[PDB]
């Protein structure tokens, strides 16, 4: 639906908003494997995702439907939980940001 995609665009705006920045910030941009010294990141995560890539896709009208947008947002969180140890700080942040997402996605018309 154009209405579902519009609902998604709203969710995206909310994910990027400054009020979530204390836990959204690790997800704003792509994981820089070099800069973080993570030599195995790209071996383990075959399909990186981040919110700036989601934003670009949205702006370019690449999502044909809401399901595609959700897939990308969940992919971002799934990569986080797959790559990192379960007691990593970034995992708790992921879960907090995912809750912001999933609540709003469940209310899509
Ligand atoms: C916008 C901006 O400059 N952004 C930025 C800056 C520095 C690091 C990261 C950044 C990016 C991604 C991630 C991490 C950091 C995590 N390491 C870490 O200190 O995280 C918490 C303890 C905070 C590692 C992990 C690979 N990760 C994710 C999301 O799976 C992002």
């Amino acid at each position: 639906l154009s209405e579902q995609l519009k609902h998604c665009n709203g969710i995206l705006k909310e994910l990027l908003s400054k009020k979530h920045a204390a836990y959204a910030w690790p997800f704003y941009k792509p994981v820089d494997a070099s800069a973080l010294g993570l030599h195995d990141y790209h071996d383990i995560i075959k399909h990186p995702m981040d919110l700036s890539t989601v934003k670009r896709k949205m702006e370019n009208r690449d999502y044909r439907d809401a399901q595609e947008f959700a897939a990308d947002v969940r992919l971002m969180f799934s990569n986080c939980y797959k790559y990192n140890p379960p007691d990593h700080d970034v995992v708790a942040m992921a879960r907090k940001l995912q809750d912001v997402f999933e609540f709003r996605y469940a209310k899509m018309p």
